[PDB]
């Protein structure tokens, strides 16, 4: 059911609505409507359609600029309503890596976690390696799950040095690492060493938690 909502949620994206985009998630939230549906049903689904229409060139960066507003006004909406039923598995140390500055999907899955029985520790966006490194050290010996996010190759390639310098702190084995993004694949994650990885705050959650 529902269907209707969610299609206007997407188009609400689709066609850079930033104004419109809170009150629909208003509408179908008092609808009895989850939170998350809302957003993989919805707004992920408007956002991959913004997507392939940009790499076709259909569109371009004003309109993606809007559709990201769009969507981080949606996020303002049902972040709250996400924090709910906070059922402490750990201390997640959230980021994105450096040069990067897209946080939707890092800020999903960081309210995701915390919300799933973690402390949280959410670094921003553009974050030096060694800053995580740092961080990292001041939590050595404790339950510490090292969560990464990366939207793009040239950003991505940085977490590699990001897990070598880990080593070269023999600080890695004290520590679980969980990189994410998109242009993260199951194989770039071995090829680094690597924990794991998620493709929606939904599995991020779960994934955090069997990673122990
Ligand atoms: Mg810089």
């Amino acid at each position: 059911a529902n269907q209707e909502i969610f299609d206007k949620l997407r188009d609400a994206i689709v066609n850079q609505n930033v104004a419109g985009t809170p009150e629909l998630c208003k509408e179908a939230l008092a609808a009895g409507v989850p939170a998350l549906d809302i957003i993989t049903k919805g707004l992920s689904v408007g956002m991959k359609i913004v997507g392939d229409k940009f790499e076709a060139a259909e569109i371009f960066l004003p309109q993606i600029m809007m559709s990201g507003k769009a969507m981080s006004n949606a996020m303002e909406v049902l972040t709250p309503e996400l924090e709910k039923n906070k059922k402490e598995a750990g201390l997640a140390i959230t980021f994105v890596a450096e040069g990067d500055i897209h946080d939707i999907g890092h800020r999903l899955v960081t309210t995701m976690l915390g919300a799933n029985g973690f402390q949280i520790v959410d670094l921003g966006v553009d974050v030096l390696n060694e800053n995580v490194v740092e961080e990292a050290a001041k939590h050595k010996g404790e339950k510490v799950l090292l969560v990464g996010s990366a939207l793009m190759t040239t950003s991505m390639l940085g977490q590699k040095d990001l897990m070598d310098r880990l080593n070269e702190e023999k600080l890695r084995d004290s520590v679980k690492c969980m990189f994410g993004g998109a242009p993260v694949s199951d194989k770039w994650i071995e090829e680094i060493g690597a924990d794991a990885t998620a493709e929606n705050a939904a599995e991020a959650a779960k994934v955090a938690l069997e990673v122990m």
